[PDB]
């Protein structure tokens, strides 16, 4: 059985390829790199993108890298539309040394929460993103998230950098703190936000922050127009992201 766990959890480590299908695989005899790359018929596109990165998704991303990342995702979206507003989240935002991949959080002032789907808001982020060679590829694509690989240009003798995971996620502007919120984290500095907001007579969400009376039940969501607003209401002093490990 030893053999055959490892090659279980080998093929795990391909990005596409949870536990489930990597037991299908090895029971088809197909447990190395090279035997996926035999049978990339038996693929779907994920999984054969996470092949042909395979090694270069198992290295973290240095602060340094993130940082020039983040400016070109910036500026190509501000040179989409000013109106555009993007946030880089994750233990990036909460000043990580490294990072394992890139979460953007995007939004506009055209789409809210009762708007039906603008999927084209995110795909011609995406589509500028591309044409200046910055995602290289697509894992999956739908109307409000897009998961994919980007790269930093060569900067001398046209050695290449790491090809990276990026996602992108669409939100409505009138949810879009609270989402920047929920997606810096951490897990347990959320939960103790939450824990502190149903003491003062709030409930948070990833979506919306609402008044909850004493039976239990939420009001209309507030309105909220920064970060900060959140932390206002249920008088916390703002937790900048770097003190947000608990």
């Amino acid at each position: 059985q030893d053999d055959t766990s490892s090659s279980i959890n080998f093929l795990t480590r391909v990005t596409g390829i949870g536990p489930s299908a990597a037991r299908k695989f090895v029971d088809e005899g197909i447990k190395t790199l090279e035997d996926l790359r035999k049978n990339e018929d038996k693929l779907n596109h994920h999984q054969r993108i996470g092949l042909k990165y395979f090694e270069d998704f198992e290295k973290r991303i240095p602060r340094e890298e993130m940082l020039q990342m983040q400016d070109i995702v910036l500026n190509e979206i501000k040179k989409v539309d000013s109106e555009y507003i993007a946030t880089v989240c994750g233990s990036f935002r909460r000043g990580a040394e490294s990072s394992g991949d890139m979460d953007v959080l995007l939004t506009h002032p055209n789409f809210t929460s009762e708007s039906s789907k603008q999927p084209k808001l995110l795909h011609r982020v995406v589509e500028q993103l591309q044409k200046v060679h910055f995602i290289t590829d697509t894992l999956s694509k739908g109307e409000t998230k897009f998961m994919g690989v980007c790269q930093l240009p060569s900067e001398k003798d046209g050695k290449e950098y790491p090809h990276r995971r990026i996602d992108i996620r669409l939100i409505p502007k009138d949810q879009y703190y609270c989402g920047v919120l929920y997606f810096t984290g951490s897990d347990i500095f959320n939960k103790n936000m939450r824990a502190h907001a149903l003491e003062k007579g709030f409930t948070i969400n990833e979506y919306t922050i609402r008044p909850l009376g004493v039976t239990g039940v939420a009001g209309e969501p507030l309105p909220v127009d920064s970060e900060q607003d959140i932390f206002d209401y249920i008088q916390w002093r703002y937790r900048e992201p770097k003190d947000r490990s608990e």
